[PDB]
């Protein structure tokens, strides 16, 4: 027999995404760096893997949209809420979603997109919100300015998935 998992995590280590659509903001070269870069932020300090899909179904499907764009989280345009992602799990499960009502970018201004992305998928792999005001999960987009991942996130996915390679 089987039970259901303490915390809602994935059970395997190889993991898939796909980029479903792209922003008119940024080149599509420069929307897959800063996805590759945001993912690697969590392989880092994980054993968690991460492949690219072209087509075909992911365990983390990434999209673009505006207002309605299939689920029970409507975007609300410009400002507000900026995107979302769902825990660890099937179908939905893991997804992630950003707002095209929003302008994205690979700089200082409007939001960058691997910061966002990186606390995206931070939801995606099982991670809440920090009180931790200096925490890539803090709650609130403040762009500071070589990343390092904080102390209080790679405690958080540490207790997840463990550390992989410690070195
Ligand atoms: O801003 C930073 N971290 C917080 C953050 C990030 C993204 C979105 C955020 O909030 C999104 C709205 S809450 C929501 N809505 C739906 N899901 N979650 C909050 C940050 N961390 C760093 C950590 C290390 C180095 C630099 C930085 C840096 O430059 N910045
Ligand atoms: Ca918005
Ligand atoms: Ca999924
Ligand atoms: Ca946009
Ligand atoms: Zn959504
Ligand atoms: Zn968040």
């Amino acid at each position: 027999y089987n039970v259901f998992p303490r915390t809602l995590k994935w059970s395997k280590m190889n993991l898939t995404y796909r980029i479903v659509n792209y922003t008119p903001d940024m080149t599509h070269s420069e929307v897959e760096k800063a996805f590759k870069k945001a993912f690697k932020v969590w392989s880092d300090v994980t054993p968690l893997n991460f492949t690219r899909l072209h087509d075909g179904i992911a365990d983390i499907m990434i999209s673009f949209g505006i207002k309605e764009h299939g689920d029970f989280y409507p975007f609300d345009g410009p400002s507000g809420l900026l995107a979302h992602a769902f825990p660890p799990g099937p179908n939905y499960g893991g997804d992630a979603h950003f707002d095209d009502d929003e302008t994205w970018t690979s700089s200082s201004k409007g939001y960058n997109l691997f910061l966002v992305a990186a606390h995206e998928f931070g939801h995606s792999l099982g991670l809440d919100h920090s009180k931790d005001p200096g925490a890539l999960m803090f709650p609130i987009y403040t762009y500071t300015g070589h990343f390092m991942l904080p102390d209080d996130d790679v405690q958080g996915i540490q207790s997840l998935y463990g550390p992989g390679d410690e070195d």
